[PDB]
């Protein structure tokens, strides 16, 4: 139609408005030519259900709440709840049922009796009454005011777009202090899709059910979410829209109680008897890719008795997630709202879920084009942004690093407020930006201990202090502290702070190391055991580095008998990994760090036995140290001076020196 080539126009120019700021000359004006195509499509084929409803969608999605209802509902005079005396209860944002809507008493419908520019029409418009009794004057015919009066239709699309609308999770929808509230409204939001099953004359309609069950998912009910999805299935089981809201809550599930039997035996459910899996919407998609990359796949048959490899489609548990990120790529999708398509080629979130598949299969290069491409398609994907900051901080590039990250936290702060309108956002809603405080303050940190660009051992060899270095690292903790706080922080969005999750433990043991090893540093030993010592049960008698540094820590305050134990541990670790390596290369880093921390050991071991008065096994164990330390053509001038001075000492209670040269991280 010709109406509907003005109309098409108008959606495109609401579409390019939402790149621009609200408030800004571009926004205003690209938001009046877009009604003025209205009007000329309005002109030609008026009261249009379809476009009524298309506008109110696009508007809603570039956060336009007032732009939307008018073309979703219209305008009344006085406004439900708006008028002089008249009840809140009534409100858009109080009301449990839909409005029922009749025109006065004698009547009809006429286009001229609506105030439009050109209409120009009489003083005398037309009056519509709800189940309340108020006469209100109607100023625009929005759609769900063209079905019920001047259609006299029950037309469901317009009751669901109407759900889906009062039930928005937006924070500038939600939150009073962005202008929101108004039209927010769950029990009002169920009540308009409860209208498509009875009034519309769609007992089943899954889209109804579908957009019921979201709304428990948002408030995170997943078991009142499951049931509805469920309900969707008990009627029709080749559903993708119900059998992936049901993987969907499975996986929020997942997240809360770390069992992975209900999303793997619902995806091969779905996968191998049901054959829906490539009917899968792109958002569910790349969440069961995300499940797979995050899973903990070593578990699987003793902790949850599930087989990691499939009966039916025969896949271990690690060819899922590649499978399904290349299900996403050829997928070509159509919005089931407004009708146009996405190509998965041109998918920011499947890109970013791709990144971090590669990433966790250590192809970092391949990862890095991925983050870079997911971060190009959505401007707002602060997580890609946060992972190309990660990766730079890996390469030694801290200046790179550190402008990564501030995009990435510009990228949170600039889009937050729409959190919501895409099923994407999801990714972002609960992404942690404490994580991008503690990238941050990682790089001050490893700036602070000498790791510089060029140090990309003995960079790792770092000896306890001397001024100005303890300095810069009491310094990195309050980046470490806000990074904390972020988790914490009562005066984020509620969306954001409901769905915030909290940092992961691999992030959790390195803060714990990290401020210990500051501790360590500035010479405060006993804090730094005290920071150490809540270190995890298998982690606190395995890693080597951890071991060295609580032994170390252990002497310089006392505890002889304890650092005794951590060090001869370490020194069975080392002389274990050594009947695996051949002739020792001292070029080859890792030989470097097995030989230099079997040095630290050795004379380490020889200063415990020369403090309890074992000179015999103190000597040799210098030795030892001085001859490991020959072997990887260096020396150890502590051993060389504990071995010379034993019966040189000049004061009493001289102690032997430590090795104690401690790694700045846990690797």
């Amino acid at each position: 139609k010709q109406a509907a080539q003005y109309y098409d126009q108008g959606l495109t120019l609401i579409r390019e408005a939402g790149a621009y700021p609200k408030n800004s000359e571009t926004r205003k004006r690209k938001f009046f030519e877009a009604e003025e195509s209205f009007a000329r499509g309005e002109n030609i084929l008026p009261n249009h259900l379809k476009y009524l409803n298309l506008y109110g969608i696009e508007y809603t999605r570039v956060e336009e709440y007032d732009r939307a209802f008018e073309k979703l509902f219209g305008k009344v005079s006085p406004d439900f709840g708006a008028g002089g005396e008249e009840p809140s209860s009534n409100a858009w944002d109080k009301r449990e049922k839909v409005p029922i809507i009749t025109l006065a008493k004698g009547q009809v419908w006429d286009n001229s009796k609506l105030p439009i520019a050109g209409k120009v029409g009489s003083e005398n418009r037309m009056t519509l009454i709800a189940q309340d009794g108020i006469q209100r004057k109607i100023l625009k015919a929005g759609a769900y005011i063209v079905m019920r009066l001047e259609k006299q239709t029950h037309d469901n699309p317009t009751y669901k777009n109407l759900g889906r609308f009062h039930s928005s999770i937006m924070p500038s929808f939600t939150e009073s202090s962005l202008g929101g509230g108004k039209y927010k409204n769950d029990q009002l939001a169920i009540n308009f899709y409860k209208q498509v099953y009875t009034d519309g004359n769609e007992p089943y309609d899954e889209e109804s059910t579908a957009g019921i069950a979201k709304i428990y998912y948002n408030r995170r009910e997943f078991g009142k979410a499951a049931s509805f999805y469920n309900k969707i299935v008990e009627i029709d089981p080749s559903s993708p829209m119900g059998q992936g809201g049901l993987l969907s809550t499975y996986i929020e599930m997942w997240k809360e109680d770390g069992n992975p039997q209900f999303v793997i035996n619902h995806h091969r459910q779905i996968k191998n008897n049901l054959e829906i899996e490539k009917k899968l919407s792109l958002h569910v998609l790349s969440k069961l890719a995300s499940f797979y990359t995050n899973l903990n796949k070593k578990e699987l048959r003793i902790r949850y008795n599930i087989n990691p490899i499939d009966q039916v489609s025969g896949m271990e548990v690690n060819d899922n997630a590649l499978e399904i990120l290349d299900l996403i790529y050829h997928k070509t999708e159509k919005d089931p709202i407004t009708g146009t398509e996405i190509e998965g080629s041109n998918y920011a979130e499947g890109y970013y879920q791709r990144g971090r598949y590669f990433a966790s299969i250590k192809e970092s290069i391949q990862a890095r084009r991925f983050f870079e491409k997911a971060a190009t398609l959505d401007p707002a994907h602060y997580l890609a942004s946060m992972e190309l900051g990660e990766n730079a901080i890996r390469l030694a590039n801290f200046g790179e690093a550190d402008k990564l990250l501030n995009e990435s936290l510009k990228r949170f702060e600039n889009f937050k407020q729409s959190y919501g309108a895409r099923e994407e956002d999801e990714t972002l809603i609960q992404g942690n930006v404490g994580r991008i405080y503690f990238d941050k303050a990682r790089i001050q940190y490893l700036s602070a201990a000498g790791i510089h660009e060029k140090d990309k051992f003995p960079g790792r060899k770092i000896y306890p202090f001397a001024k100005t270095r303890s300095m810069e690292l009491k310094n990195s903790l309050e980046g470490f502290s806000k990074a904390e706080s972020v988790q914490t922080d009562e005066n984020e969005y509620t969306l954001i702070r409901r769905w915030r999750t909290p940092l992961p433990p691999e992030i959790q043991r390195e803060l714990r190391y990290f401020k210990g090893w500051v501790d360590y540093m500035s010479g405060d030993f006993a804090a730094s055991l005290n920071e150490w010592s809540g270190f995890e049960d298998e982690e606190e008698y395995n890693h080597s580095t951890l071991l060295m540094g609580k032994a170390n820590a252990f002497f310089y305050t006392g505890q002889y008998k304890a650092s005794l134990g951590n060090y001869l541990k370490v020194q069975d670790d080392m002389e274990e990994k050594l009947l695996n390596m051949g002739l020792p290369k001292p070029d080859d880093p890792y030989h470097q760090e097995v030989y230099q921390t079997l040095v630290a050991a050795y004379n380490n071991i020889g200063a415990v036995y020369e403090k309890q008065g074992n000179t015999s096994e103190a000597l040799k164990h210098y030795w030892k140290a001085i001859e490991t330390a020959r072997k990887i053509n260096e020396v150890s001038e502590i051993a060389m001076s504990n071995k010379d001075l034993m019966f040189k000492k000049e004061a009493i209670g001289q102690d032997p020196l430590l090795e104690d040269w401690l790694s700045p991280t846990l690797d």
